[PDB]
């Protein structure tokens, strides 16, 4: 429970923290693909579903720009964000998807499993 709270309390000073790092930077120029990253990354875990769907969309704009190394990656968050809606069927496509290109990427089997789990469960 504490651990939670902890958890809870953090994602909230993450989110505020990469919101304004994004905000500013888009008025200054191009965002960073980092700092574009950052924020998808945290939106994708925030306890709203208007923000997760922002972070998914955030990442799916970064896919056509990022090297191989980062693309496995926001394939990674999209199957989270697509998770954490219950879209299940999208986050099984990615996860899949990044298991024959990543064999060894355990995080993501472990997250196919949690999506299997939670399907038979919930």
């Amino acid at each position: 429970h504490m651990e939670a709270v902890l958890n809870e309390l953090v994602s909230v000073e993450d989110l505020l923290k990469f919101e304004k790092k994004f905000q500013s930077e888009k008025a200054a120029g191009s965002v960073s693909k980092s700092t574009q990253f950052e924020y998808a990354w945290c939106l994708v875990r925030t306890r709203y579903n208007d923000d997760i769907r922002k972070g998914i969309v955030l990442l799916e704009e970064l896919l056509p720009k990022g090297s191989k190394e980062e693309q496995r990656d926001y394939v990674f968050y999209l199957a989270v964000g697509n998770y954490r809606l219950k879209e299940y069927e999208k986050a099984l496509k990615y996860v899949r998807g990044l298991l024959q290109t990543e064999p060894q990427n355990n995080q993501a089997k472990e997250l196919e499993r949690l999506i299997d789990k939670a399907m038979k469960k919930d």
